[PDB]
C-alpha cells in the first residue's frame, strides 16, 4: 500500500482543517487524523458524534431563543436575519452530518483516484495541493476572526458609548448589562448567569465559524479537485510539440475520465452543502446591500458593516471562482489538444476532446445550476437586479434615519 | 402476443389511477382497465364520454357563476383566483378529452416499446413501475385530499367561529346558511336546494381533484419514461469493466432511440397538458406567495393556507423533478459510456456517445422549454423575480390588515 | 430553362401579396408580377419608387403633424405610441426600400435554390406553398382589416355618442367636424378640406397595411424557407426502414446545405426588418397590455382595444412560431437519422447529423437573437417582467378613471 | 527577419494611437514607435512611465477632490457620477500600466501569429488592417472631441446665461468666476490660480480621453484580431468549388489553431481592461438613460446631453459589434467548410468544423461572459430592465422640474 504519510493528497491536505471543524463539531467523523485515509469511518456512537449534538442542541437553543424573542416583539425583515443564521447554521450541522456519513467513501475513493498523479508524468506543482489548502484556509479563518472581532468590537462600543455620552439613566458599563442587553433574545428565556453568558459567547463564536466553514470545505474541496485537473493540463501541455504515441492519449484519457468519475461522485457527495451554501450567501449578500445606504451611528458600527459585506461577497466570489477554475482548469486542455499533429492525431484524442468539449467538468447545486463563471455573473446580475427591486421596500426605513441615542 | 397481465408495463401500472380520475370524467377512454392496451380505445358515444360531458356542463355553470358574481361584486386580483381556478379546471377537460383522443396510440406504442425491456438483458429494479407510480399517485392523491380536508375545515370554522363570537346579529349556524354564504357566488344565480348544495360540493371536490390531476398524470407519465431510461442505464452500468461485442452497442442503441422517439411521442401528445399544468402552477404559486406576509384570523386559517402553499410549491417541484429524471437519467450513460476502452470503441458507441450528449431528451411545453432541473431553476429565480416586484402591488392590502370580526 | 408558369415555387406563391404591398407602395421592385423571377429588377426610376417616394412623403407628413401636435399638447407615455406609430412606418418604407434593393439576388438564389425540390424524390404535400402563404397572407390581411375597421367604428362611435348625449355645446355630427377633431394632430398644420380628409384617411390605411405587412412578409418568407425544410425532412422520413447508399446521403445533405445557404442569405437580406417587426411588436404588445386594466366608456371601446390587442399578440406569436417552423423542421430530420442502420450509417450520414444537431438553422434579428420557440417564451417571459414593473408607473392614471363625457 | 516597415501588420496600424495615448500618459511602453515590435519593452525607470506617475498624482488630486467635496455637500446619486468617472479613470490607468507589463510579451506572439497571413494564398482585403484602425480610432477620437466640446461649451453658455439674465447678484462673467463656480470641487481644496485652472482644464481633458481610449483600444485590438480571422475566412471561401488536397486543410486548420492561441493570450491580457470598460459603460449607459426625461435648461444642455447619450450607447455597441465580429468571423468559415466535397472531406476537416462549432472564439471579461451579438442583445435587455426598474427611483427628482435660474 502507497505510504500516507508524506504522499501530496488530498486528505492529507485537508485533515487539518477537517479536524478543526470537528473541534466544533461539524462533521462527526472518527479518525479523521489518520494518515491512511481508509482508517476513516462515520459512526454515530463516537466522541465527534457526541460533540456534535451538544453543538446541535445548543443551537436549537439559540434558535429557539431568538424565534420567541421576535414572536414577542414582532418579526421583522431585519430581525428575520437573525434567525436565518442560526436557521442556516443549524442546516449546515444536518448537511455535515450527511455529509461525515458520506465522506469514508469518498475519500477512498478520492484517495484511490488521485494516486496515479503522485507519480510520472505527473509533477508536482510549484504550489503543492497541501500550501494551497493551508493558504486558502488561513485566509478565510483569519478574516472570519477578523469579522467577528469587527462585530463584538461594533457591539462593546455602541453599548457602552451609548451609556456612557447617554446624558440619561446610567447603567453602568458591565459585562452582565450588556449580555442581558444585546443577546436578551437568549436571556429573556433562560435565567443568566456569567456561566451562560460566556457559553452563549463561545456557541456564537461556533455557530460563526460553521456559517464560515461550509464555504470554506467547499473551496478546499475544489482545490482538491482542480489540482489533479491542473495536473492533467500540464501534462497534455507538456506533450506540446511532440509527436504523441496512442498509448499516452489512452492513459491521459483514462486519468481524465477517473477525475471526471471523482468530481462526480464527490459532487453528488456536496450538492447539499453547494445548494445550502450558495443560498445563504445569496441571502446575507443581498440583506447586507439591502443596508449600504443605511445610516450608523459610530465609525466602528461602519467599518463592521463594510467589513463584513466586503468579506462576504468576497467569500461568495471567492468559492465559486475556486470551484469554477475546476471547470476552467478541465477546458485548458482543450487548447493543447486541438494542437495535435495531424500524425500524432488518433481515436483516443478524439475521444477527449470530445469530453472536453461537450461535458461540463463542475461542480453542482443538485444540478439545478454548476458553479462556473458564467454562473458567478448570472449570480451578479440576479444580485443586482434583487437589489434594485428591493432598495424601494426599505427607503422608509431608509429615510428613517437613525434614532435617538438616548432613546 | 405477450401476456400483459402479469409484466411489469406502463399502462398496467396507471391504469388503476387513469380509471379513478375516469371517474371524475377526465379522461374518457374505453377499456382503460383491460390489460391488453390494444383494446383501448376512445369514442364520442360512451359512457365516459357521458360522464365528461356532464362534468364539463357542471363546471361550466360553477365558472358562469363566479364569473356572474366578481362582475357584480367587481372583479379583484384576489377575486379573480378563484375564476382562474374553474377555467383551469375546464381547460384541463378539454386538454385531457384531447389526450384521450391520442392516448390509444400513444399507449400502442409505448408498449411496443417496452416490451424489449421486460427481457433480459433488462432487470427489474428494486421498486418496479407498478410501485413508483402507486408510491407517487398515493402521495400525491393523499396530500391533495388532506389541502381539500384543510380547505373545508377552515372554512368552516372561520363561519361559525364568526357567528358564535359574534356577540352581534346570529344567524344561528346551519348547513344551508354555511352553503349560502361561502358558495353565495352558486346560490346568487341558482335558487338554493340542499340536493344543489351536496352537488355543489362534490363538483367542487372534483374540481379539485382534475387540478391536482395534471400534474399527477404529468408525474406518472414521466416515472413511466425514466423507468425504461434508467433501465437503459443499468445495462450499460453493467458493462462497466467488459470488452463489449459491437451487437451489444447496436442493441443498446437501438433501444436507446426507441426510447427517444416514445418521449417524442409522447411529449407531442402531451405537451398541452405540461403547457396548462406550467402556467396553471406559476399562477398559483405566485398568487400564493403573494399572500404570505398576510394576517389571517384564525390559527386554522394559517395552517390551511402554510399546507396549500407548501403543498402546492412541492407538487410543481416534484413534477418538475420528476420530468427531469428523464433528462437526468439519459445523461447518467454517458458517463459510462465514456469508460468503454479503445478496443471496443466502435462507430455505434461514438453515435450513441454523440446523440445522448448532444440530445435533449426531456419532455417539453410544446418545445417552448425543457423540463429539467435548469429550467426548475430558472423558475424558481423567476417566481422569486415576480413576488419581489409583486409584493410592492399589495403593500396596501397588506397594511390594511385583519377586518373586524362582526362586520 | 424550367417553366415557372405552373412550378411550385417561393416567388409565384408570394408575388401576388407583393404586388398588393407594391399598392401601397412598400417594396418599389419593377416586374414582380413575371412569371420568371429573372426579370425582377429594383429601379430607383420606376413607377413603384414614384409611388413609394409619395407615400413616404405623406407618411412624414403625418409623423411631422404628430411631432408638432403633441409638442403642442406635450408629449404623454400615453400619446407617444402615435408617434412610433408613424416612425415605425417610416422606418419600414425604408427597411423595404432595401429590402426591394436585395430583392432580385435574394428571389434569384431562392429560385435556383429551389429547383431540385420540384422533382423527385421530392413530393408537393398536401398543402402546396401557394396555398400555405396564401391562407396565412388572407388570415393576416382580414384581421388586420377588422382590426381597421374596429379602429375607426369605435372612434366615429366615441364621437357620435359624446355629441348626442353630451346635453352641453352641440356641434351637431359630421364628417368635417370628426375629421377635425380626432384627426386635430393634421389638421392643425394643413388647412382642412374634405379632400385632404380622404387623403389622411387612406394613408392611415395604407400605414396600418405596412405595419402589418412587416409581419406579413416575414411569415412569408419564413413559410417558403420551412417548405423545402419539410420536403427535405419528408424524403428523410421516407428512407425509415430501407438500407441507403452513400449517393442518397450525399443529395440529402447537399440539399440541406443548399438550403442553409439560402436561409444564411434570406436572413441577411431580412435582418434589419425582422429587427424593427420584433422592437415595433413589443413596444405595442407591451403599451396595449399596459392598457388592461383601463376603463373605457363605451362597449365597442372595449372590444375594439381587447380585438387590438389579442390580434397584435397573436401576430406576433405566429411571426415568431412560422419563423421558429424553420428551426423546428431543420431539427426534424435528427431524429430519423438517428435510426439509420450500422450497415448504411457512412460519412455523410455522421456529417449531415452534426450538421443538424450543431448548426443553429433559424432567421435572427441580425443574429443577436434567433427566432425560435425558445426565443418566443424569452420573450413572454420578458414582456411578462416589462408589465409587472410597468404597471406601477401607470398606476395613478389607472385609478384616474374615466374623463366625464361632457368634459 | 521580415521588413516590419511595410508589412501590414497590427502593431503598425495601432502605434500611431497607442503613441497618442502615451503622449496622455495610459500605457507606458518604450519604443512603441519603433517598426520592430521586438524592440516595444516595458520599464518602470522610463519618460513613459514617470509621465504615467504624473497624471495618476493629477487624476488622485482631482478624485480627492471630488470626494472631499462631495463630502462636504454630502454624496447623492447624481453627484456620485463624478467620482466613479475619475475613479474609472485611474483604475484605467493602473490596468492600462498592468497591460502595458504584458503588451511587449503580447505583442511579440502577435507579430510571429500574424506573419504567415502576410504571404499567399492569404490576400490583403480591400481596406487594409492600418485603414481600418485608422478609420475607426479616428471616428472615436473625433466623436470624443465632440462630446468634450459640447460639455465645456453647454457649462459656460449655461454659466454665462445665468449670469446675464440672472437680473440679480451679477459677478460679471469671468474666467477665473467660471473655473472657480463649475469646478468648486477642486478649488475648495486647492488655492485658485489661473495657472491651476488651466492644468485643471487639460488634466479633466487628458481623463477624458483616457475614459475613451479603454474602449477605443478594446475596439482596435478587435479589429487587429478579426482582420486575420476574416483573411482566413476568405482563403477558405476560395476553395469553395474547387478538390481540396489534404494538406491544404492542415494549414487552414494551424493557422486556425494559431490564431485562436492567439485571441486565447490577447484575451488573458485584456480580461481587465474589458471587464473596466463594460462595468464603466454599463453604469454610463444606464446614469445617462436614468436622465433622459429630465428638463434642462438651455437647448444647448439638451444638445449635450443628448449627443454625450448617443455617442456613449454608440460607443458601447461599437465596442461589443467590433468584439463580436471576431466570434462572427470565426463562424462564417462553418459554411464553406460544410460544402467540402465527399472527396475532399478528410479528418483536417473533420477536426477544424468540430473546433470552429463548438468553440467560443470571442473576447472575454475573464471568462464571466464573451463579447458576442447574444451577449450585446443581453446586456440591452438588462439595461431595459434596470431603466424600468431604476425610473421609479427618480421620480420624485423628475417631478422636481428646473430650478430658478437665479437661485
Ligand atoms: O449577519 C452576519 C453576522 O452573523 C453572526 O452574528 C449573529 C450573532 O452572533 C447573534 O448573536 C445574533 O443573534 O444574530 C447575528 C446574525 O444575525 C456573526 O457572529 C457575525 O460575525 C456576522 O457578522
Ligand atoms: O386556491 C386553491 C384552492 O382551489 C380550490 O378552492 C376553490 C373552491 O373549491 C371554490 O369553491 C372557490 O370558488 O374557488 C377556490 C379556488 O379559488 C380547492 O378546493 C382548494 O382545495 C384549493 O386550496
Ligand atoms: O395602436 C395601434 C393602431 O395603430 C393605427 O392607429 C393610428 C391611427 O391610424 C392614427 O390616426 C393615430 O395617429 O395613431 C394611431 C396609432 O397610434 C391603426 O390605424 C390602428 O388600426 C391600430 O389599432
Ligand atoms: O459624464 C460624462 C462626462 O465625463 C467627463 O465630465 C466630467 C468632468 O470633466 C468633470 O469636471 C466632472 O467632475 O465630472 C464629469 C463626469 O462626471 C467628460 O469631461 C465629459 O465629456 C463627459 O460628458
Amino acid at each position: 500500500l502507497p505510504n500516507y504519510t508524506n504522499l501530496d493528497l488530498f486528505h492529507r491536505a485537508v485533515f487539518p482543517f477537517m479536524f478543526l471543524a470537528q473541534c466544533v463539531a461539524i462533521m462527526p467523523l472518527v479518525g479523521i487524523r489518520e494518515s491512511n485515509p481508509r482508517r476513516v469511518r462515520f459512526a454515530y456512537k463516537s466522541i465527534p458524534m457526541f460533540v456534535t449534538l451538544i453543538f446541535m442542541i445548543a443551537t436549537s437553543i439559540l434558535f429557539l431563543s431568538m424565534f420567541t424573542h421576535l414572536l414577542k416583539i414582532g418579526i421583522t425583515a431585519k430581525n428575520f436575519v437573525g434567525l436565518v443564521f442560526f436557521g442556516c447554521v443549524l442546516s449546515a450541522y444536518v448537511v455535515f452530518i450527511r455529509l461525515a456519513k458520506k465522506w469514508p467513501a469518498v475519500v477512498r475513493i478520492w484517495t484511490r483516484t488521485e494516486i496515479p498523479f503522485t507519480k510520472p508524468p505527473y509533477e508536482i506543482p510549484k504550489r503543492n495541493l497541501s500550501r494551497r489548502v493551508q493558504l486558502a484556509a488561513l485566509a478565510i479563518i483569519g478574516l472570519s476572526l477578523g469579522e467577528h472581532a469587527l462585530y463584538q468590537v461594533s457591539a462593546i462600543l455602541s453599548y457602552t458609548r451609548r451609556i456612557q455620552m447617554c446624558a440619561n439613566i446610567t447603567t453602568v458599563p458591565s459585562f452582565n448589562n450588556y449580555m442581558q442587553t444585546n443577546y436578551d433574545y437568549v436571556f429573556q428565556l433562560l435565567p443568566y448567569s456569567p456561566i451562560i453568558a460566556v457559553l452563549i459567547l463561545l456557541i456564537n463564536g461556533a455557530c460563526t465559524f460553521v456559517w464560515n466553514y461550509m464555504d470554506l470545505f467547499i473551496m478546499m474541496i475544489s482545490k482538491g479537485l482542480s489540482y489533479r485537473f491542473e495536473q492533467i493540463t500540464t501534462r497534455i501541455r507538456k506533450l506540446e510539440h511532440e509527436e504523441v504515441c496512442e498509448s499516452v492519449f489512452i492513459q491521459i484519457r483514462e486519468h481524465y475520465v477517473k477525475m471526471c468519475e471523482l468530481l462526480e461522485f464527490v459532487d453528488s457527495a456536496m450538492s447539499s452543502l453547494i445548494l445550502l451554501s450558495c443560498v445563504n450567501n445569496l441571502y446575507f449578500v443581498c440583506y447586507q446591500l439591502l443596508n449600504v445606504f443605511n445610516k450608523l451611528r459610530w465609525p466602528i458600527n461602519y467599518i463592521y458593516f463594510w467589513y463584513s459585506l466586503l468579506y462576504l461577497i468576497g467569500r461568495t466570489a471567492f468559492v465559486f471562482l475556486t470551484a469554477a477554475d475546476i471547470n476552467e482548469e478541465s477546458k485548458r486542455g482543450l487548447g493543447v489538444l486541438r494542437r495535435v499533429s495531424s500524425r500524432s492525431w488518433c481515436v483516443e484524442v478524439e475521444r477527449l476532446i470530445f469530453q472536453m468539449t461537450t461535458q461540463t467538468v463542475a461542480l453542482s447545486g443538485k444540478k439545478f445550476y454548476f458553479l462556473t463563471r458564467r454562473l458567478l455573473f448570472g449570480m451578479a446580475g440576479t444580485i443586482v437586479t434583487y437589489e434594485l427591486v428591493l432598495l424601494q421596500f426599505d427607503e422608509p426605513n431608509r429615510r428613517k434615519g437613525l434614532q435617538p441615542l438616548c432613546a
